[PDB]
């Protein structure tokens, strides 16, 4: 309000990603994570400060979409309609992934009010999307099989 | 936005609904919630497709009703003002059912701007009925008594 | 709706912090987030009757900057951007936390629409900061060192 709202979302994304580290019992997964919540600072003063202060960088970015490449590489093909769940590694990160995409509609909404440098959306989208391939891995190296609808 | 945030909400819930299955320990009360697990996908298709691909039938809101009545027979009597808690598996039923009722408020605004199959927020609000009986269920089979205010 | 959003973001804290208090081992905060849970109760009949039945007083608000303040003095110096998580009984206070935020801004929301009492908004105020305080102090107690941004 206009972008208190994106602000409060960012920190409960934080909140659940803490959640899903704590339950990680890898280290990739972990150091992906760990950088994420202190990217989520970062992205929270692009906010704030209009882009004044620290900013969301390209590097950053880069850095999600790599190793979601890395993983989408050890999990192989990924059918479509995943029912989230499996182990308690996975459903933490299910859900840390879901206030991702709410994060994204929240930035999405506040940017027609507000001015917001396109790579905080860009990271936003990126992040769902490494914490939807930390819960297929989670699962794999789980030996638990994803459910399909 | 108009029903992009319907579901959000949707995979939001399916997301808590994952991890209360994983968490539960009783094969009815799983075979429950992923049967809602895999009716929200259906849910999400009849609400994006306007109702022209998969909708949700009354059947599907009836096997939730069916269950809602059967559990109730076998908390008995149920005083108002549960304090929401007691054991994880119930606790976290019952913060799926808050993200239950959040959809159901979602839909009502959603419906206002657009159509919507009156089975959705039907088979909505019965979910968060359903979500509430296994949270008591769960603390009933597992010797914890409720706290009421 | 106008206060349906405010009343379903009590429900969600509600259950949040009945997941927080399920992992907590520790009576002052068990004890702290029992009470709480029990005004929130009270919390949603002041919104909901407009005041005209039970309302949350000055004490209920006093007693959590007591604990507050209490706390302050068994953490010491706080080093502002704590990055939230360590233990799963933090991870759930700061998820909490988040939600108490989100009840905040709904607050306020709602209040630039129909009258809410001043002491809603103050209390959900000073819940945010106990259970801010509730994480750290739960760290502190299990040997887990806060991690800075």
């Amino acid at each position: 309000s206009p972008v208190v709202e994106v602000q409060g979302t960012i920190d409960e994304l934080n909140s659940f990603i803490g959640y899903a580290l704590v339950l990680s019992r890898w280290d990739d997964i972990r150091n992906d994570l760990f950088r994420i919540q202190n990217d989520l600072f970062v992205l929270g003063e692009d906010v704030s400060t209009g882009g004044k202060g620290r900013t969301v960088t390209r590097e950053m970015i880069d850095y999600l979409e790599a190793r979601v490449k890395e993983m989408k590489a050890e999990i192989g093909k990924i059918e479509l309609f995943v029912v989230p769940g499996g182990s308690v590694e996975s459903a933490s990160l299910h859900m840390a992934r879901a206030v991702s995409r709410r994060l994204e509609r929240r930035i999405v909404a506040a940017s027609k009010l507000t001015e917001i440098n396109k790579n905080v959306l860009i990271y936003a989208n990126r992040l769902s999307s490494i914490l939807f391939m930390h819960a297929l891995i989670s699962n794999k190296r789980l030996n638990i099989p994803e459910k399909i609808w």
